[PDB]
């Protein structure tokens, strides 16, 4: 009925705000990105520092893993994405085309494509092998905060400060759906559920919503956290009980019961805004990352 996440490790090494944490799909690693221009890799289960990957000329907003856990893509204020071979540390490609800061990135499940979102208000779809931009979608009328492929990679969901969530046909680039409820505050985060049936979206009015995107309807609302300024990443936790996990501008990690919308746990320990959370793919493990006054990542574990 409630999880019991408790602090296991604190991962220190970044010298500026940590922007994003992601578990590799094989569960072995955690990748982090930071305003210090670095990506760091850490052991998912022991928190042990593994390696630093360098190359971007300015801060990094996001990182994401290929399905086989061998590659990473990073999104940077230097207006590029980079594709990295994690084992070698090599920069395989630099993806150039956005006209301003790149805020978000994801591989498709096949991992032959990358999707990015930018301050330039576009969503771009890239070929992984060539590094070429395949499509530029004039997706929004304000900065794009998140981009995510669905389960089979046929759809992309995007969120923007224009107050909309939009769903795109990956093959054609056509907009298939615009989601909007009874108001349009900036949408700061969106992703598909693991089964691809729902979309979780955050807005800068301290709210998370669960949407049925086939039906175009909001099913659940989660509140009690603080989120009016930063684009804070949230997740579905599915390995034990079914939770919603998010960071918060009061420095806590919030966990909600997905069905009942009740807050079930608030994880204390960070000293600044928790801007990113991630949920381990097979174990009940959460990673959280915090901003400039904290500079650390924390790994929490629960029995359920
Ligand atoms: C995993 N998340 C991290 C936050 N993302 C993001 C999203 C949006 C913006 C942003 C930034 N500026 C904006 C100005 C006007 C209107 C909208 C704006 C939106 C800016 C960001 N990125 C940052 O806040 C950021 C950028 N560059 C960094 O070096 C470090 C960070 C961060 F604060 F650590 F996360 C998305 C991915
Ligand atoms: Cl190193």
């Amino acid at each position: 009925v409630k999880p019991n996440y408790a602090l296991k490790f604190t991962l220190a090494g970044h010298t500026k705000a940590v922007s994003s944490v992601k578990f590799s799909p094989n569960g072995e690693w955690l990748a982090s990105s930071s305003a210090d221009k670095l990506i760091k890799i850490w052991g998912a289960y022991d928190g042990k520092f593994e390696k630093t990957i360098s190359g971007h000329k300015l801060g990094i907003s996001d990182v994401a893993w290929s399905s086989d856990s061998n590659l990473l893509v990073s999104a940077s204020d230097d207006k590029t994405l980079k594709i990295w071979d994690v084992s070698s540390g090599k920069c395989l490609k630099t993806l150039k085309g956005h006209s301003n800061y790149v805020f978000c990135c994801n591989f498709n499940p096949q991992s032959n494509l990358i999707v990015s979102g930018s301050f330039d208000e576009s969503v771009r779809i890239w070929d992984v092998k060539t590094g070429k931009c395949l499509k530029t979608l004039p997706a929004h009328s304000d900065p794009v905060s998140a981009v995510h492929f669905n389960r089979d990679g046929s759809l992309i969901v995007s969120s923007s400060y224009d107050g909309l969530c939009r769903i795109w046909d990956t093959a054609s680039g056509q907009c298939l759906k615009t989601l909007i409820d009874d108001d349009n505050p900036p949408v700061s985060f969106v992703k598909f559920s693991p089964n691809g049936k729902y979309i979780l979206a955050a807005t800068l009015d301290n709210t998370l919503k669960l949407w049925d995107y086939s039906k175009g309807k909001c099913l659940k609302t989660y509140t009690g956290h603080k989120n009016e300024k930063y684009c804070i990443f949230a997740n579905f936790s599915v390995t034990g009980g079914k939770w919603i996990v998010s960071g918060s501008e009061d420095n806590l990690v919030y966990i909600w019961n997905l069905q009942t919308k009740e807050i079930v746990q608030k994880l204390q320990g960070h000293t600044d805004v928790v801007i990113s959370t991630a949920c381990h793919p097979t174990e009940n493990i959460i990673a959280s990352a915090a901003l400039e006054n904290d500079k650390t990542i924390k790994l929490w574990k629960s029995d359920c």
